[PDB]
């Protein structure tokens, strides 16, 4: 059972919006709001959306599948050896956040320190003392972007998994023979970092050049999630406030998809005429070239909806009823809608990105959609007496060996029940670097943002204050 | 009673090394250290310092008011008004790390998101609905960098003060009139930047250029505080680790204070013969340049000790007794130290500077001194019962207006214990950026790093691990 | 007749290599080498070729035709106006290196000093008072690349002239208001600078994207100038040095293109076996990226001539017979063949590319082909008189109104016989910026480099030296 | 007999203006202005004129000796050897234009091309083979400007000279050993990087803080030429047009300056009552910031001259009698005087600051005047024989070794008549680098502007038409 799986379980039932059904609904874990910060719901006057991984979830293990397939066909198709062909993906490898080290050829997990938690070097994974020889300080310097690449969207767990299969086949094979910092056959020598820059070239190639879209909005109901609460939720936002969808996707794309996501026969409950997925927004801006979006933006542009190519020139006018916008920037929104930031809920996967980026450029508020979150939970759940175990050997090493090995061991199996790479939010005790940039910049996070559908409309998300350490 | 009152009372009183009694003493909020990240002060190899305001904490108010007589003159001196020379500096207005809005020419207290706390123009508290004209979303980018300076400084202290000043005279000076981002006499424009960058201009050239560090060497009783406690503690620090000063100052300023530091009739303890300062260092480096010291430095130099000036040539040796060193990076410290990033505990005061970057960059331990927390604190906990009340009645609200105005009444009341611009750590029951810059940044503080002789060599400094909302 | 049929025209003729025929031969404009500065070709070590209107020279006015064509279709594809379709390439507009005025929709002609000596808006030439409306100086930065774009490549004649067409169309067209910077359809805005960039993207596409290529190499002996001379210099070349391709192609284009260049039913000479190209090159380097490849280049790589893919890794061995390489830099070639820059004659059309970047950044020696003179020499000879007329005009001027308005009219009259934009070298007695670069940059320039073939082996290139106004 | 005693002698002169006579006075070599490109005085509006070395020459060899002996006391001050005090200015050496070489620490007379023509390594000038060892194309990429640095001004002679003594001195001192980059000192490196560095900052503060200024302006007939006929052309060019300052220098300076410069008993002519410098300026704009001042400059500010101080504020107003300016930028030029760029004749010695960039950037016309030139003029007509026979040998060598030593003897000669780094515009028949800037941005040159006292007012200054080698 993957994440998806819990999801599409999820989406499958229908809505029972009777205040006592909703209150116990939303005490169960699975279909919560967790709370970073407050958030009065009723001074939110404007919600917004990001598409991919946000209202269209791709269906796991099967959408990066596909996507590593691509790649991997695209690294044969331009000179990559044929032995690739034979790779097949595995989701029980990557955990979304890993740092891929182009010096050394290492997934690293790091904590918001950028201490090391995990070292794999292709398969292997690397112990302490082994790990020091390339990180003496166990700790990297993860703003070193020419070196580090934080591989922090779900569109880059294909390649995670791609890049410790490469650095594995390369390692094995006998044509190659393994230096430091890549690969030498005879008077050709492959670095990681070169390596590493063909597999980014070719998941771009694949998304943007490539069959994925295609392959995908052929089979939609293999690869996208669908949910007839989702017109519900939405018609519900757009009797208290406006609604606008801003995506990184173009019209073409973004209108199969939605339209894929609206197909019911019915529009926002059973027994209802459809409605167009257009007439459940105020504002859709296509092209929105996030996080650029949230600073200067690009020039904005109108979408002739028949052909879906744009129309000649800047947009300069007001917002009209069926315009589409391409472009622009999140002052666009701003003006548009009459909507200062903090009028905002701007719900979206993307944390390092449209998430952060609102947050710390715009003062927006957010909420993050978490998709691997619903399997997260049930393994956190079950497994909480591993959990309890460990706090209570931390607790008693502190106030003062056989310990430590006992410590090892609860961590790594702790860890291994959320697959190699263990949890998207800590290597047992320690948290990693995505767990804290989800507590620091998503105000509300869940495994869907559906789970607003079991809030009532003013509800008051609270958060207990934070004191340092003199005042508590 | 200032907090360099506080600090100098309790470098007055001598060391009882007495087991029981130091943890007696250390009991007591005053002369604990305080923990945002667990410590093992057994793994610590190296103790490192900064000078200015660590080593040397200077008086208050009689340091600021003295950097703000001297900034004055400068600006008098360059063609400003006569009528400057009738400011007088006052201490009950400035908090540290305020930002100058350089558009609109406000002060402005924020939390780690920007959000405006308190906003001041010239004198003039600008209450929340008014502020809403120039922050529609009450809100600032703090990152941008043209618009907004951070004075996080202590040096910092005096310009902030000077700022409110100057927008104060020049409001009210009858010569000008008052525009949205300056002031206009005739056909001359003064923008609030402009304004703004004569006076950052000035405080630098005091600094680098003008009368202030020979007015400070000619009454060093005056303005620094001493404590003979310090070469205790320096002392045992060598006993078990190596010592190094890592300052941004020069030779010749740091050879003047630190031996003042030093001059007691006694070395360590009472009875011991006098040591001269360097004797207490494995290894001394001034003209550190940090924060570029934490990523590429500069090039290593040599003092020539006997003139104070730099020998000819980079220095390619080996750490040797009695060398001083000039420029360099903080890798030149953990290359002839033989450290780790994690060996070295780093002290100081410039959290946004030397403590965060020495962390981020290098993952080095730190420790913050924060000279007004011997103050706040004082202020922190006589008042902790009209903070208790606030607590209350935000829980209060938020279960479900009179409740609103009470909030702001006690919230304002609180603030002014600590001084105008309020308490460095917050406003009301919400956190300052600088709290929340210490928390993430500082593993320990405290407002001397005298308050290490209170702890055993090998104490465990404990903090709580943090649950995300979900596994709490 | 074009340029490119007087290039075939002298292509069709057999090599007569008997000394005197040489001689006499040499002495005829047309197969001249003309020098800007001496160049003893005895020293010369090693001649190097870039390939696309170098060696293979493209056939006028067919390939711009193609080329105008292909890129109005990709306009018309992206959602410019279906009339774009009536358009047809026109050879007598456009003449090389004029500048494109993205604020004001402007091509200009400019001197070496910016002045301005034709400005066209759309098909209307502005005389000089009108001129002074927008540019009262008479002059622009040309080096203000975000304002002014200098089309000086060959490939950049179609988009020169569809620049002027669409501007024209854009003015009459009564759906868009003609304003200072572009043209607006009620909430639509589009700048001169969005369209420009539409215009340069789509060449760009055409070129790598779309299907230029593909058309050209369907229809070689219709697009590609033909010369059984060619092999015969280049293995002469290579009796008395080596001889080396540097091209930004990719070897699947080269080696098609190649292929066609050397498809005769002989080799050097009639009589003798066909040899295959890469048989003439000492080192042959493919997608070079140049200028960037006259400083940091690329990384070094070899491509597999079976598959036409690059082989895995960074090539780090010897110059091999049979290798072919991408990438890498000019010390690329320099390291392999052993030579420094002044044992280089480097042979292309890109003057303010190639040439002026092999010139400036390593000291090589230069040869410009400009494929135009073939034709502009024709026209520069049989109009020799109205330039004489218009010398002596000037100088009877000077000397010390009626002369005035003759002076403009033979100057109209002069510059009309090449073309709407006058010759590529001047506007009546001004030079222009292309012709002072070639002054400059070009020691040698003609119309083809076959006319190399009429010099022999250790022939001495003379040009005089160059004196200052008190030295004469 | 030094360049600047040339100028003296003519300035001691009384003015002829009787017109028979100003057309024999400019028919002498010496008095004459020198024509690279056509320039019609009638069109001419504005004449502006930059102030140190072009209205206030320095005298030779005092001023530099001056500067020079600061320049070393500093070096001493802040480290350098007792024995730099023994070193004396030498007018014999420098030329200006050298390129300093700071990786391998020689001075480098090159040409446009940035072809080697002399190599010195302190004093010790390398022969052509020995120059291959560290220079193998004898090329230098001049725009590598990390590397090598172009002493271009007069102000740099003094440090040419030092740089020159410092590698003398440095080599043979017995306690550094010579290295390919610098010298070793045990454990100290000094690279003639560093050593350039530490030479460069030390100049800058002599003129910026130390005594330079104070000691010039203690002693103005030692160091400053002085002409009674200065006056009388700036008036007669206010007669015709409008007449303004743009300098680099500080009002106070610039004051006293220009006081002495106009300090006669007389006014524009003898028994003509005295005028104020200043009455002489339609615009007077000091503390310039060129070449900056040529693009966005910086803020406008205006003096108090009463004070020496700036006014507070931007100055946004018009331009007013009396007014003195600070800053701004070439457009304040032209928006207060009315002017166009090409109505403006603009008069410095600066060929590679001012004159480059106020052509290239703002299409002014130039006048260059060049303070050693009376004396190369001197050696140039003196030595014309040797520069013939040069000449001759050059033609029969190429007509077609013996002739390659005498060339090589001659040309040694030739250059040593002007100093030991010959003359400013060649070495042999080969032109320099600042020849050829001369050539192209300077309309006119001379070795004064005084010289233009000599022309009627609506002169016409005539060049030839340059043809290209196919048009000749």
């Amino acid at each position: 059972t993957s994440w998806s799986d819990r999801l599409q379980n999820a989406a499958d039932m229908p809505a029972n919006m009777d205040k006592h059904a909703l209150k116990k609904y939303r005490r169960e874990a699975y279909h919560r709001v967790f709370v970073n910060r407050s958030l009065a719901m009723e001074k939110i006057k404007c919600f917004g959306f990001d598409m991919d991984y946000t209202l269209a979830v791709y269906k796991s293990p099967e959408y990066e599948s596909l996507g590593f397939e691509l790649t991997v066909e695209r690294l044969v198709s331009i000179g990559y050896p044929q032995e690739l062909l034979s790779f097949a993906y595995d989701s029980t490898f990557p955990t979304r956040g890993l740092v891929f080290d182009t010096l050394y050829g290492n997934l690293l997990k790091v904590d918001a320190y950028g201490n090391l938690l995990v070292c794999a070097h292709g398969f292997n994974f690397i112990r302490g003392p082994e790990t020091r020889e390339q990180y003496p300080n166990k700790f990297i310097q993860r703003d070193d972007t020419e070196r580090f690449y934080i591989l922090n969207t779900l569109f880059n767990l294909p390649e995670t998994y791609l890049l410790a299969c490469l650095v594995d086949f390369f390692t094995n094979c006998p044509r190659y023979t393994s230096c430091e910092t890549g690969f030498k056959d005879g008077d050709l020598f492959m670095s990681y970092r070169s390596m590493f820059q063909d597999v980014r070239d070719a998941v771009d190639w694949v998304h943007y050049k490539g069959s994925l879209k295609e392959k995908t909005v052929e089979n939609l109901e293999k690869y996208v999630v669908k949910d007839g609460k989702l017109p519900l939720l939405l018609s519900r936002m757009k009797e208290v406030g406006k609604v606008f969808l801003a995506t990184n996707s173009d019209y073409k794309y973004t209108d199969k998809i939605m339209t894929y996501l609206f197909d019911f026969p019915h529009g926002p409950k059973p027994g209802s005429s459809h409605r167009p997925w257009q007439s459940y927004f105020d504002l859709i801006l296509v092209d929105a070239r996030k996080p650029l979006f949230f600073g200067e933006g690009t020039v904005l542009r109108q979408v002739d909806t028949k052909t879906g190519k744009l129309k000649i020139g800047t947009y300069t006018g007001p917002l009209q009823h069926g315009i589409v916008y391409s472009g622009g920037s999140s002052d666009t929104i701003c003006d548009l809608l009459g909507a200062k930031g903090k009028d905002i809920l701007y719900i979206g996967d993307h944390i390092f990105g449209d998430i952060l980026k609102s947050k710390k450029r715009q003062g927006w508020r957010t909420f993050l959609v978490i998709p691997e979150f619903a399997q997260e939970l049930h393994v956190w759940t079950d497994k909480s007496s591993l959990f309890e175990e460990l706090q209570s050997l931390d607790i008693f090493l502190a106030e003062l060996s056989s310990i430590q090995r006992r410590i090892k061991k609860v961590t790594h199996d702790m860890d291994m029940c959320y697959g190699m790479m263990g949890s998207l939010f800590r290597s047992g005790s320690r948290q990693t670097l995505f767990a804290s940039q989800v507590m620091r910049y998503a105000d509300l996070y869940a495994a869907s943002f559906i789970n607003l559908l079991y809030y009532p409309f003013s509800y008051l998300f609270r958060a207990a204050h934070v004191l340092m350490p003199h005042e508590s």
